[PDB]
């Protein structure tokens, strides 16, 4: 997503916090002055941008493509060195529940837990490595060109013009979704990389036309909403259960 859809993504999590997760939360985000979940959610995509060590390294991690095998993810096929979306979330999950560790190396691992469980629900995430998750497929959205990749990133939501204040309680506005029973942090990643890859690969969403505006809008926008609200309650039942259990 873009820097909305993170942010929103974060917020729609941070509501739904148990209260030992919330507790752990605000203990690794006190250790950077003013962060919050919101502020943080943004950040992998940042340090992709400036940072020319761990932000070059990193990059593959925001993203795995698997629509050229049906959506099917195998590790040593998509991810041998384990620099992909699947891979860097079990990992990074693994590092914010290691309570050995200090808390400024735990705050790293949630920046990317709350980066990554964003990215990994957002479709052309998951989508053709032959068109770079979309990158590669320009076309025009109203009198503007773009490319799919970012149309779904950001394109489609910015037609709201709402701020964090008013697309949030839009997408709290939304049926629930149906949520697995439990988080597995090992497992749900791939099964979350594979659900977002069949909606890349859905009737309709790589359009027919070079051309598209509102019908486009109309039917995939909701999809994207739904994709935000899904990935904030994926994303907090997962602190919930990283953060949110010691006794026993
Ligand atoms: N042409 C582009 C495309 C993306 N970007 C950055 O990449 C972010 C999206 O990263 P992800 O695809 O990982 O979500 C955007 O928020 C923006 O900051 C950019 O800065 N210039
Ligand atoms: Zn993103
Ligand atoms: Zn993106
Ligand atoms: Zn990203």
């Amino acid at each position: 997503w873009g820097a909305q859809g993170h942010r929103l993504v974060a917020e729609v999590a941070d509501a739904r916090l148990n209260p030992t997760a919330r507790a752990e939360v605000d203990r690794l985000l006190a250790t950077e002055p003013d962060a919050t979940l919101a502020s943080i959610a943004p950040w992998a995509d940042q340090l992709r941008a400036k940072d020319p060590g761990l932000g070059r390294r990193s990059a593959g991690w925001h993203y795995v493509n698997i629509a050229e095998d049906n959506c099917h993810y195998e590790a040593p096929k998509h991810c041998r060195n384990g620099n992909c979306i699947v891979e860097a979330l079990k990992a990074q999950s693994t590092i914010l529940g290691d309570r050995s560790l200090t808390d400024g190396e735990r705050l790293q691992a949630l920046k990317f837990v709350v980066h990554l469980v964003g990215d990994i629900h957002q479709p052309m995430h998951a989508g053709y490595a032959h068109d770079k998750g979309g990158n590669d497929f320009q076309l025009q959205f109203g009198n503007r060109g773009t490319n799919l990749h970012s149309l779904w990133d950001s394109g489609m939501l910015n037609t709201r013009k709402l701020d964090d204040a008013g697309y949030l309680p839009l997408l709290q506005s939304q049926r629930a979704p149906k949520l697995a029973r439990q988080s597995n942090p090992q497992r749900d990643p791939q099964t979350w990389a594979e659900a977002s890859c069949r909606i890349s690969m859905q009737a309709g969403v790589y359009p027919a036309t070079r051309k598209i505006g509102d019908e486009y809008t109309e039917r995939y926008r909701p999809l994207a909403e739904a994709q935000l609200r899904l990935a904030g309650e994926n994303l907090a039942q997962l602190l919930n259960r990283v953060l949110g259990a010691r006794l026993e």
